[PDB]
């Protein structure tokens, strides 16, 4: 009976339920209604979601995140090579030309695909429903990225029965963001619609069009590699440029415990500058014993990243161009993913957009597991959210 809707994200996973056509996303133990795509392996323990995330600092070899870039992959892609600089834990090929993920758990040597590890995230989302619902939760629509070919597709589903799920269907993410708003059923004939996806790794945008309730894919773009985590960087880049300044040449970056300590304060930061005018920085006894401090306003945030910012509108130029379509002709811009709360990046989309207010009500990074709710609710037999 029961069924729910997940987005599998690259940094974040979410969990909804559509019931009575009402969607509820599901906070998990720590109160969030989002869960990093983060598992990690100790002497002890097997650490899934916040934990994880957690002691990622303190046990960056043996946290495993990413999964998504290496799920449905042969390890000898270009991909696989160039994204693998970024990890602090080890991938090596099998065999069968699939990845492999070293960790050591419980003081052995422990391998594992991507799909096994995805399929412990979606295992973690499964009892975030069930200690929501107090039911078991056994079926459930999953979401993957337009641009994913049939192998990334199928190892997403192989993650799900893994985990204990049957998926219903693997619908796209930018579909499922459009039916989050009802895009679907609101008003009639043909609606072109631009899903606008800047998460914490990846940014994509989707041409979509709606004709009788049935959403195409007509045009993608983006770039796999523009996130907040390169927002993060900017801001960490600079804080080691200004202690540089303040402690005669000293150079944080040296210690890349001192590096990942910088990141986190540098992304709360971040965070604080959607809301705020200012933010500080403060790690105490960052490198050397010491300590470091730095106030940070929107602005220079603004400055720091002004090119990446303003590059975000090169990919719905594309996406329109693919089309054939002029920007006059897209009914609804949506906001999905965490980094379109970031007001400068909400500012370029409406400008280019000539005054368009963006669809932004459902938080942006919840609308994909919203819409994936509402599918499963439809594919249960459950008409309500119509
Ligand atoms: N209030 C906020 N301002 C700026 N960035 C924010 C934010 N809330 C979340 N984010 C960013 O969103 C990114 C995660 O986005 P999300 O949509 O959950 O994850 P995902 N797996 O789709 O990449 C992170 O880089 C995080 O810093
Ligand atoms: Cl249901
Ligand atoms: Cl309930």
């Amino acid at each position: 009976e029961v069924a729910i809707g997940i987005d599998l994200g690259t940094t974040y996973s979410c969990v909804g339920i559509c019931r009575n056509g009402v969607v509820d996303i599901i906070a998990n133990d720590q109160g969030n209604r989002t869960t990093p795509s983060y598992v990690a392996f100790t002497d002890t323990e097997r650490l899934i979601g916040d934990a994880a995330k957690n002691q990622a600092s303190r046990n960056p070899e043996n946290t495993v995140f990413d999964a998504k870039r290496l799920i449905g992959r042969k390890f000898s892609e270009t991909t696989v090579q160039s994204d693998m600089k970024h990890w602090p834990f080890t991938v090596k090929g099998g065999s069968d030309g699939k990845p492999m993920i070293e960790v050591s758990y419980q003081g052995e040597k422990k391998t594992f695909h991507p799909e096994e590890i995805s399929s412990m995230v979606l295992k973690k989302m499964k009892e975030v429903a069930e200690t929501y619902l107090g039911k078991p939760v056994k079926n459930a629509v999953i979401t993957v990225p337009a641009y994913f070919n049939d192998s990334q597709r199928q190892a997403t589903k192989d993650a799900g029965a893994i985990a204990g799920l049957n998926v219903l269907r693997i619908i796209n993410e930018p579909t499922a963001a459009a039916i989050a708003y009802g895009l679907d059923k609101k008003g009639k004939g043909e609606q072109n619609i631009l899903i606008f996806d800047l998460g914490g790794g990846t940014f994509d945008v989707s041409l979509l069009t709606l004709e009788d309730g049935i959403f195409e894919v007509k045009a993608t773009s983006g770039d796999t590699h523009l996130g907040g985590e390169d927002f993060d960087n900017k801001l960490v880049n600079f804080c080691v440029q200004d202690f540089k300044k303040k402690n005669g040449g000293k150079d944080v970056s040296k210690n890349s415990k001192s590096l990942r300590r910088l990141r986190t304060q540098c992304e709360k930061a971040k965070r604080v500058l959607s809301s705020s005018a200012q933010a500080t920085i403060e790690v105490d006894s960052l490198f050397d014993g010491i300590d470091y401090n730095v106030n940070i306003t929107r602005a220079k945030f603004e400055e720091l990243c002004m090119d990446q910012f303003r590059n975000t509108l090169i990919p719905v130029e594309k996406v329109l161009k693919d089309a054939k379509m002029d920007k006059s002709q897209v009914h609804e811009i949506v906001l999905v993913g965490g980094s379109t709360r970031i007001p400068k990046i909400q500012q370029l989309i409406k400008d280019f957009f000539n005054g368009k207010e963006p669809c932004k009500a459902i938080n942006p990074d919840e609308a994909v597991a919203y819409g994936a709710a509402v599918q499963a609710a439809i594919l249960s037999g459950d008409q309500s959210s119509a």
